[PDB]
RNA sequence: CACAUUGCGCCCGCCGGUAUUCCGGCGGGCAUGCCUGUUCGAGCGUCAUUUCAACCAUCAAGCCCUGGGCUUGUGUUGGGGACCCGCGGCUGCUCGCGGGCCCUGA
């Protein structure tokens, strides 16, 4: 790769994205909840990593983190689920008292798997919940249950899928739940918030959104630098033998190549 | 029960006479209509009865630079939209695998 190339990729599209948004409507009625700031802030970048052999043999429900030195879900308006095995009476009290008060906020609900399987089964009541929140975060113990709990509402778009968090401390739930200290779930918590993933599909493309185009495009070049290194080393099988094009994509725009 | 005669039935117990069987006597009870409840029933009066449940890993196994992190545990209803793509065939049009956006009651 090169940097001066990438970044030059990088202003390149926010330059067409930004006169794609400020374009106006041809049909002459505008729009009511929507902002030329605020369109261009909410349209996510994706990057387009294309092999020649498959990632997986086959789909990979769980996906994968790759920490970023500037994480993505930074927004106020971003409201996050967090789904647990234990009584989820014992995490709201968590969540509550002994929290600290900015990410409280990006807390939407939590909710164990059993209010979960109650709850929501019908198809509605899973699609409510998927436009309702954002992002999905949910413990190891259940992350192999949330598939039939939610059905191809979430494990088809593949865009809010669960996110794996630990909650290992090293059965009754009303007796005692086992939990990590407090302070440093918050902290893997925040760390899970802010982490791009990839979604270890069959296929020879696998597409990572790794910011916005309201960043910088020098911040958007780093995030976009350290998820190519981080993604070969670790995902792709055969590393960079195995590697092809690498196309900056915007969702409503063309490709941008890179070969690596 | 009987014009009521100090006569005669049925049930439980007792007493005195040779007494488990006989005799006599004594004590407690046995009318009708109706109400509340109890228990035992009757009816070709009506109904239900061949069970749409729960039941993956609410944690295990292996590791690393000894305490945090990592890997494996394959688990998804269907359909539609002159929308934006990646990769394979197709001389080509186009068709397949996988994505991003949107809609819909299992």
């Amino acid at each position: 790769v090169d940097p001066d190339q990438t970044l030059k990729a990088c202003k390149a599209l926010l330059a067409h994205i930004k006169k794609a948004a400020a374009a106006p409507r041809p049909d002459g009625k505008q729009n009511l909840l929507a902002d030329e700031e605020s369109t261009v802030a909410e349209t996510p970048i994706w990057l387009t990593l294309t092999t020649k052999k498959h990632i997986h043999d086959s789909h990979r429900l769980q996906p994968g983190k790759i920490i970023l030195p500037h994480p993505l879900n930074t927004s106020e308006e971003i409201s996050v689920c967090l789904i647990t095995a234990d009584p989820q009476r014992f995490y709201k009290n968590a969540v509550a008292d002994e929290f600290p008060e900015d990410l409280r906020a990006k807390i939407g609900r939590v909710i164990d798997i059993s209010h979960l399987k109650a709850k929501f089964k019908a198809y509605e009541a899973q699609r409510k919940l998927f436009s309702e929140h954002d992002v999905f975060l949910a413990d190891t113990r259940i992350i192999n249950r949330l598939p039939k709990a939610l059905g191809k509402t979430f494990y088809k778009t593949t865009t809010k899928r669960p996110i794996p968090v630990v909650l290992m401390a090293q059965r009754d739930p009303l007796e005692n739940a086992n939990a990590r200290p407090i302070p440093e779930i918050v902290a893997e918590i925040r760390k899970a918030i802010g982490a791009a993933l990839v979604h270890l599909s069959p296929s020879t493309n696998t597409a990572i959104k790794v910011g916005y185009a309201n960043w910088e495009p020098e911040k958007l070049a780093a995030n976009i630098e350290t998820v190519i290194r981080e993604l070969v080393e670790r995902f792709v099988p055969q590393k960079w033998q195995n590697v092809r094009n690498f196309y900056v994509k915007g969702p409503e725009t063309a490709a941008l190549p890179i070969y690596q």
